[PDB]
């Protein structure tokens, strides 16, 4: 079909080779049928158009100055799906071309044509895929070559004319893809300089198409980087002919006008071509100067110079931040909304953060800006599947408040302080695909930063915590911690500054920011540094200690408690008071069950006992409103759990003495009330983390717990190992399992690590033989090993608890400082009359200031990390170009002078 | 060059080589192996320091291999050379002993892939043993996860080592019966196993002490057996038993090792 | 932790993923029946890595006193060339 089609349109000599595709053309041949050819048939129309000059040198050095400009360009080019155009000669430049190429696509997006010449390259074997392998040598690496039809063989180039035709037709066509002003860019790039590429640059001019030259490199492209740098013959003569000594040896002097003449040429616009030295800047400038040399083409037509949208467009494209705001937004002209909208709206998609601080920078209103169909838009459309493949994982497992709360909003944007909150929805939408740069960017215009400071932490966090790919995972992380510190500096300076005002935003709860204030936020994420700093303990002191100042001895304040069992009113409602009079209370409690269960437990219960059941009853009435009070939160909390147990154990004690059937369910409701007060007198313990020196204590005791239990499974395997053992050897038979196991099963569980065994040795010739040898594996290799890697975990649990004191102690007392809070303020046996009252009775500013804080140390960080730096090299620099500019002026009048 | 400690010219070469992270590894710990040598201290010191650059080396470009893409990261770790040394990377890893090599998150993220197998990550593991017992076509994918065959093996193990108690305890009488024979057979079936392993690795088998303690307790049955089927004498037949509480000691004390899973 | 895993994983590649006190009959059946591209791609990736640590080991710190030598040579040769032109006026 189409191979036909192109046999007909040529009327062959053309194959499908395969060691892309070659073919053949004629030197008068039409442009259009060759763009046709490859748009309809092989390739996309490009956006974007490369050439470079071949066939410079036959020989090629992989410098890495020469080398990765080049791996750059092609990057570059598979990014925007440019086309490259070469000779595609084996040997030099073009092979390397063709290698990048290859390992890219093995790394189809990046299209390489290559242009040769018929008659000069090798024979090829008519036309169906003919195959070749080994004048002139041809890479093939290039996808798609053509070959010029040239009527005699020859050296010299016979194709350059059709080359300068294509290119000059791809320029004279309209594509409205791309941001440039409705044409296909097409850019040289002259890095090997020779006759044939003075040519095709001279011709470039005349084509009216930007032309980029290498300084510091090639045979004749240094020449005219020097040049660059009225016109003068002479000045333009002597510099060639002294740096080629060879190429102008081997010229006649006819040649030379030729090539004077020719530079001349380019010295007579100098606003076409373009210079790039390497000798200096690292990776932008390759993708720099070729920016730069579309830019000053886009200002020379009048239309596109008319209109600034096309060249913020391109220079938006091609991230150029400093060209475009000095040169475009410097114009001062009036700026008005909907064009920062569009560029804005055109910025976010492409991650360009620069450009986004820009466009805010020069005036644009981000909150008329995100309307619904914006964000609805944004969330649709633009939201990467994986990132949303990731938050389903999220949420079936790791739940959590916020993650549901954002899901929520996600899902109610796909299919669809003020209510809205729009910044705070366009913030999530970039912190959950992991745009650094972007979410800095919009967490400067935020309302209450500290609080989403907060939230994206523990947000990421919870992100981090899925393993569907380890590369996400990774940089949620870094971003949750980046963010974690940053949350901890602003509120450190902002608690500096002033204490009042810190205090009001730190309880601030938003207008459902997540739905809770930056202390709970803080507090979900576990982060001890942030509630560690003084700020939030100085705020809990207060809360805790209320009206009672502080700097007050703790014991004058116990003794006035009890010397005074109006003024009194505050003292009465410090929770500091309440506390001590709670634990006070309880103590009695214990007091009077322990009298009750010692002594008078007889049949018919009376005073002593009934009235133990009064007070439980208000403890279990307690109990039942924090139950009501959280849903879930309640379990949540293991001494939620133990209170339970305690109250479960007294209702089964309870009911085996009321049914008084026989004696022993009496004793047995007896025991049962002894093991619920050892459960009820073991949660005393939780009022020690008041207290500074105790506070490590029971976590650190709790820790110690968590390793038994992990200590307890190899002790239960050597107690199945050796328990059997010993059951089978020492004696024969049993009743059963269970008798021959528990007659004996005391030993090895206790007396082991009580005393040592003084019978076993006695009570058990080749059974002699064989007993010691069970015995001394049993006993003095295991169990002795066993309990002392016990012991050492301890010591070293302790010791990791106790080097990280003072700060495990504050963040348990929070919760502590936080309990009472919620509280009535009234001793506990006294509190269920205030339950039963209420049971009866039920049937800006800040932001501000947090603002102008957030001003402070954003000044404070960014100054201080870029300018302090960065003085010395500055004033270096511009000592440097003041004094160059002044001996050029003094040159310069010199001349004059004479 | 390696062998010469030719650092400049062995890091120029390097670069030219495919499999350059194979390459890394396997100068590694040649050079490592060369520095244990102690005819000459000078050698030693410097081809200790090469070893650790190459090893930091090959780390570093694992690394930014598999941040780059996951799936040819993975292909490339299991590639055995055309041989090279005749094995792939992560043998030469471990051979070495480079703990960090292994320790990055992509080695240990291939790994978990292969040990889950099908079976979906971020699922919470109680789901995975519940749905192990509740239900007892898509199941063929259940039941191929390397995952679930351990647990499988671990519950055979321990109700294995349940009747060997039963058995040693209660019936051990002169005449073996049933529950005593079908310990047979299961000792059997492990023994199999045990010289299948010892096939397929010559000198290997014996390198872990784990194989070590098993032909232990195998050698420790084999007496029993012989002990209580001569049956001579009651004293024989004691001796026997008492051997068998030995070789259980042996085999209970095995299942230690499959706590090396739990983190 | 990590390494010691390593083996657990290693050892049941090996085995014929079927329950073990099963797995006897797969070796009686077993024993009647008995009787480039990521090469490429890793080379890109070594050379991305070759460029980040060369470069950024040299440049980085080469870089500002390249410049000052470079401007003081771009100087000195001005300075001279001035003589130059100042002695040929007189
Ligand atoms: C055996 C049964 C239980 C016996 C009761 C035993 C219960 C029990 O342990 O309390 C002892 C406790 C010890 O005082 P403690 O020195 O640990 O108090 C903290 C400690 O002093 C810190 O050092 C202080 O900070 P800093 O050093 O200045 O930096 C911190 O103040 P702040 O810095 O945060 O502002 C203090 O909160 O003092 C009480 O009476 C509390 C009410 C107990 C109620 C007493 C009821 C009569
Ligand atoms: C007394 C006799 C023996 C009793 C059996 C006791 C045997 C036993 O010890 O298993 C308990 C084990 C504990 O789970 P465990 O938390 O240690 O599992 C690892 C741990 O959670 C790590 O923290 C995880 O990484 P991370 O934290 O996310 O970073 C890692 O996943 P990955 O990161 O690598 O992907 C997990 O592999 O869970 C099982 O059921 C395993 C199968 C057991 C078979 C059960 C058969 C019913
Ligand atoms: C019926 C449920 C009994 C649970 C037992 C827990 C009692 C806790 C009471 P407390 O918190 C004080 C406020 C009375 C104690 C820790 C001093
Ligand atoms: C006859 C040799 C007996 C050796 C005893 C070792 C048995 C190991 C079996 P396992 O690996 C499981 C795959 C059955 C055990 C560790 C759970
Ligand atoms: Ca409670
Ligand atoms: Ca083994």
């Amino acid at each position: 079909d189409l191979v036909n089609f192109i046999q007909a349109n040529f009327k062959d000599a053309f194959g499908d080779i395969q060691f892309g595709k070659y073919l053949r053309l004629s030197c008068d041949t039409d442009s259009e049928t060759l763009y046709e050819l490859l748009t309809q048939h092989w390739h996309l129309k490009t956006p974007n158009l490369v050439i470079s000059v071949t066939g410079g040198a036959k020989n090629f050095a992989l410098k890495p100055r020469m080398r990765k400009i080049f791996s750059r360009l092609i990057y570059i080019a598979q990014s925007k799906g440019a086309w490259i155009l070469t000779g595609g000669t084996h040997y030099g430049l073009m092979k390397y071309i063709g290698e990048v190429v290859r390992d890219n696509t093995i790394s189809e997006n990046i299209v390489a044509i290559g242009i040769a010449a018929w008659g000069m390259v090798s024979n090829r074997d008519t036309l169906f895929s003919a195959q070749y392998i080994m004048l002139y040598i041809l890479d093939n690496n290039h996808t798609h070559l053509l070959l010029v039809d040239n009527g005699c063989h020859g050296h010299p180039t016979v194709e350059a004319k059709l080359r300068n035709q294509l290119e000059k037709y791809i320029s004279e066509r309209t594509s409205q893809d791309s941001n440039y002003g409705g044409k296909i860019p097409i850019v040289c790039f002259a890095q090997g300089g020779g006759r044939e590429t003075l040519k095709a640059i001279n011709t470039s001019v005349k084509s009216k198409i930007p032309c980029v030259v290498v300084e510091g490199s090639g045979q004749i492209a240094d020449v005219i980087a020097s040049l660059v740098e009225v016109l003068t013959s002479s000045m333009v003569k002597e510099k060639l002919v002294r740096f080629l000594p060879r190429t102008v040896s081997r010229l006649p002097e006819e040649e030379i006008e030729s090539w004077i003449k020719w530079l001349k040429e380019i010295l007579e616009s100098s606003h076409l071509l373009t210079v790039i030295k390497m000798e200096e800047a690292g990776d932008e400038i390759v993708s720099n100067a070729i920016s730069y040399a579309l830019y000053k083409a886009f200002s020379t037509n009048e239309q596109d110079k008319d209109n600034w949208n096309g060249q913020l467009k391109l220079l938006l494209e091609w991230n150029q931040l400093d060209l475009a705001s000095d040169e475009i937004f410097t114009n001062d002209r009036r700026w008005e909304s909907a064009d920062l909208q569009e560029v804005m709206f055109t910025a976010l998609i492409k991650d360009r953060p620069k450009f986004v601080r820009l466009f805010l920078e020069n005036g644009l209103n981000l909150q008329k800006f995100l309307t619904n169909e914006v964000l609805t838009e944004l969330f649709s459309t633009h939201f990467s599947t994986l990132v949303y493949r990731n938050l389903q994982i999220a949420k079936n497992s790791y739940n959590d408040a916020l993650l549901t709360f954002v899901w929520k909003l996600v899902a109610n944007f796909r299919r669809s302080l003020t209510t809205r909150h729009p910044l705070q929805a366009l913030f999530i939408w970039a912190i959950l695909q992991n745009k650094k740069e972007l979410s800095k960017v919009i967490w400067e215009q935020t309302k209450g930063c500290t609080l989403a400071a907060l939230g994206a932490s523990k947000l990421l966090k919870t992100l981090a915590k899925v393993k569907n790919d380890i590369n996400a995972a990774g940089e949620s992380e870094e971003l949750a911690n980046e963010y974690e510190t940053r949350a901890v500096e602003l509120f450190t300076e902002c608690y500096s500054n002033d204490e009042d005002l810190a205090e009001q935003l730190l309880v601030y709860s938003c207008e459902a920011w997540g739905g809770s204030n930056c202390l709970e936020l803080a507090v979900e994420a576990t982060d001890q540094h942030f509630i560690a700093q003084p700020g939030v303990q100085n705020f809990l002191s207060k809360q805790w200690y209320g009206e009672i100042s502080r700097d007050t001895k703790n014991w004058k304040i116990i003794l006035c408690l009890f010397i005074i069992p109006w003024y009194y009113v505050a003292f009465f409602t410090s929770p500091f008071v309440v506390f001590s009079w709670n634990v006070v209370f309880y103590i009695a409690f214990l007091l009077l069950f322990a009298y009750v269960l010692l002594m008078d437990f007889h049949s018919v219960p009376h005073t002593p006992e009934l009235i133990l059941y009064a007070l439980v009853f208000v403890l279990f009435c307690d109990e039942v409103r924090q139950w009501y009070m959280n849903g879930v939160n309640y379990f949540t909390d293991l001494w939620n759990v133990m209170d339970t147990l305690g109250l479960f154990y007294f209702i089964a004690g309870i009911v085996f003495r009321l049914h008084s059937s026989n004696k022993s369910s009496l004793y047995s409701g007896r025991v049962i009330f002894c093991l619920d007060y050892i459960i009820f007198t073991l949660r005393l313990i939780h009022i020690f983390t008041v207290s500074r020196n105790l506070g490590p204590k029971i976590i650190m005791l709790q820790r110690m717990l968590i390793d038994v239990f992990f200590f307890l499974f190899l002790f239960a395997v050597w107690m199945v190992a050796f328990g059997v053992a010993r059951q089978g050897i020492l004696r024969q038979n049993e009743q059963r399992w269970r008798w021959i196991f528990r007659s004996v099963i005391y030993e090895p569980y206790l007396a082991m690590f009580g005393q040592v065994p003084s019978d076993v040795d006695s009570t058990t010739r080749f059974p002699e033989w064989i007993t010691i040898p069970l015995v001394c594996i049993y006993m003095l290799s295991t169990n002795i090993l066993l309990v002392n890697l016990l012991v050492a975990m301890f010591g070293y649990t302790v010791g990791i608890v106790q080097e990280n004191n003072d700060q495990v102690w504050k963040f348990q007392r929070y919760f502590l400082v936080q309990e009472y809070c919620n509280r009535l303020n009234i001793p506990f046996p006294f509190v269920v009359f205030a339950y039963f009252y209420m049971v009866v009775k039920k049937c800006n500013e800040t932001l501000a200031w947090e603002g102008v804080m957030k001003e402070n140390y954003l000044v404070k960080i960014n100054t201080k990390a870029n300018d302090n730096s960065e003085e010395m090299r500055h004033r270096f620099r511009q000592l440097d170009s003041k004094l160059n500019d002044l001996k050029s002026l003094l040159k310069e009048i010199a001349n004059n002078i004479k």
